[PDB]
């Protein structure tokens, strides 16, 4: 009975994508009862490669995937694009330093923020995995004049995931039994996973766990996570981070469940003092397509300061681009 | 909720393990009602590889994963399972002739055969992905003693998969509108994709199509497209390997839909003439973990003399094997 929606995903041939994409066309982002249309975008040398993405998707014989196409133009990627999951970001190369790195990704953002605006529906939603992701929301959005800024989100739910994981082994029980994990602000080694407000089985948790584990263990094993899984597979977590960005456009479109809320990095409107207009992670629900932060939490010393200072290296990050005229001003 | 599920998965590290294990924990296999714990086995050298994988599952939040073990040992990753997804097969070393392989996968497959037998499920349903997947199927039940060799099969899913979709592609019509297609035989370049009963919204394939381009095109193509993935992405298909394992093994424990079919290698009990033990790929229906062949299909000469060629190819495949005692002569 349901109409098709269109979603582009960027970065279509590499990793994150390849374990993405299955499980999209499966009906497990929008739904069993949700055809789609995968608008797939690659750069030109990563065409070939993404053709035979293609064949492989053609390959599951797939009952809800409508359409396919594979383009290296982000304007026929993004045409009438419903969702468009922003994965590719500057690849990682020997001699490229942090500035080069911040102008490969500043063109990145600025075309395609710019090409979102120009051919996608006005109320696409956008999710920023490619790193530094948070930054590189900032540099889409303000590039994208004529769409809802609260439209551009980043990923924070590997982090948020993770964090559950950690939560959950520690105090032996199931992972479905965690509730209301917050992490804040960067998606980057300030991030704070807050257990403050956390639940397992609906017991606070800082009442299964102490404070020391928390500090000493929980959060630097959250921290270095990624960087664990690497020593160890001799490759990145993509499988775990194309399923976290899986659940950040499913839990934003389809809603999040009554009682619980996640976290998403949005631009900020000033929620617990957090400047405006930088895109930092905050606990939000949602229904229908529309998210909202979750507002009146306490919020003690240890998470103020914790808070406070990946909101700075946000601030830092943004004077950084500011300074390269990708983004005229924050406001 | 049901209760939980051990479904076990070997070569568990490597890249069809990589496509295949957030899937089945997030519950794409076995039904969203049915957790699953899941029991992967890797060999030394692989072990801190899928120590990083479990890893990334833990860090999905699956609701349904309700146990998660690594190990190295085949009785520990087998024990008291209820599927078993034998996915490592003999690596292709420099050096290694054919016979070589043969070898390797004779010992990993006996050992398996023997290990499911004596500390999995008596009804434990087993499919055979690494390659050759019928011959390795055909050494594991043979040395499965006590277990039902009907529940040893071995995967032409994804040869089915990518028929569906080029017949598709070729009408013009939707994949979800493509039934009764069948893939015979041997995993191997001789497999059969038969057209001669495929139903395409209704219609019969051959109407659609013709006789030219199904000998010429279809054909060569559907056998070629491993060969053509590699080619485009540098890489083999891990990602559809995958998804069409876990439709095998999703269609034989839920169930085939109404008035069609699937493709699935399974010892011969002599049906269409094939000869016995050899495990060779049929037209199946299937539910709550029992498939039946689906006989009575006119076979015409066209189709005949593929499913022979094939036939005799696993045949000699399983002399091969037999003259290394690696199975009863």
């Amino acid at each position: 009975m349901k109409a098709p929606v269109r979603v582009a995903v960027t970065g279509a041939a590499g990793q994150i994508g390849y374990s993405l994409l299955f499980r999209i066309a499966a009906g497990e982002m929008l739904g069993k009862d949700q055809p789609v249309i995968l608008q797939l975008l690659e750069i030109p040398q990563a065409m070939k490669a993404l053709e035979g993405v293609v064949m492989e998707l053609e390959d599951c014989a797939f009952p809800l995937l409508a359409g396919l196409e594979a383009t290296d133009d982000p304007k026929v990627a993004f045409k009438d694009a419903d969702y468009a999951l922003l994965v590719g970001a500057a690849p990682r190369k020997a001699g490229m330093e942090r500035r080069d790195l911040l102008q490969v990704n500043g063109k990145i953002f600025t075309e395609q923020g710019r090409a979102l605006a120009e051919v996608a529906k006005k109320d696409v939603k956008v999710l920023v995995v490619g790193n530094p992701a948070n930054t590189n929301a900032l540099i889409a959005y303000k590039n994208a004049p004529g769409l809802n800024p609260r439209n551009f989100t980043a990923m924070t739910r590997l982090d948020h995931n993770r964090a559950k994981a950690q939560l959950a082994k520690k105090t032996g029980t199931g992972v479905d039994r965690i509730r209301r994990m917050t992490v804040w602000g960067n998606h980057s080694s300030t991030m704070f996973p807050d257990l403050f407000h956390a639940e397992v089985d609906g017991r606070p948790a800082l009442e299964l766990v102490d404070m020391e584990w928390y500090e000493k263990v929980f959060i630097p094993t959250v921290a270095q996570r990624g960087a664990a899984i690497i020593q160890a597979r001799g490759a990145s977590s993509a499988a775990s981070a194309a399923n976290a960005a899986i659940e950040h456009i499913r839990d934003w479109a389809l809603g999040t469940p009554e009682g619980d809320w996640v976290s998403m990095a949005v631009p900020s409107q000033g929620e617990y003092g957090i400047p405006e207009g930088i895109v930092y992670s905050f606990p939000v629900t949602a229904k229908d397509g529309a998210y909202r932060v979750v507002e009146g939490l306490e919020i003690n010393e240890f998470a103020r300061k914790r808070m406070e200072i990946t909101a700075q290296e946000l601030l830092d990050e943004m004077e950084q681009v500011k300074a390269l005229g990708l983004i005229r001003k924050l406001a």
